[PDB]
């Protein structure tokens, strides 16, 4: 599993009950002409094989521009972190070290 | 310079040498019939006169709707900020403010 093949959230229904379905969970908020989000790419795909106790899913804001607003998204790349059936916390910017401190708290 | 004497890109290679050679880049990507891009043209001419630092081109999305698919925009104008050989951000609409902020922050 990898950036490539993760699920993408495509409607606010869907984003709402994967986040009640998952213990543990990262939303990637990204824009596919944003330098910083296909930096992040690879560092993602590391880090759902490292962590396989997490759900891993993305999100294109231009795409869907209703689950960014929810999101409150600004900054691309955003990662949205979930726990317990609920977000709790972002990790904003192409950040691999902060991003992963985040999950190892999770 | 002003809106009128600015660069106005053509081409998907052009577009990208421009955001690979430039420090620090905005794209206003605008359509001839959309009433708040022509609005926004007099407020383009004083930020391009005040960040002589910044590259300001624009770009028709109707002449060329494979560049404004690349950074998908489909609500006009849409600014699209680079930074150091890549696109960072996004300012969407007829917002003076917004954009400026984002420009100083390039």
């Amino acid at each position: 599993s990898s950036y490539t093949s993760i699920t993408k959230l495509t409607n606010l229904t869907e984003f709402r009950n994967l986040i009640k379905q998952n213990d543990k969970l990262v939303i990637d908020f990204y824009a596919t002409w944003c330098g910083p989000c296909k930096m992040m790419q690879p560092h993602l795909t590391k880090l759902i094989q490292a962590y396989p106790d997490v759900r891993f899913v993305k999100c294109d804001v231009d795409e869907s521009p209703d689950i960014a607003k929810e999101c409150e998204v600004t900054a691309m790349p955003t990662f949205v972190l979930g726990k317990d059936g609920q977000l709790i916390g972002k990790i904003i910017g192409a950040n691999p070290t902060a991003l992963e401190k985040g999950i190892k708290d999770l």
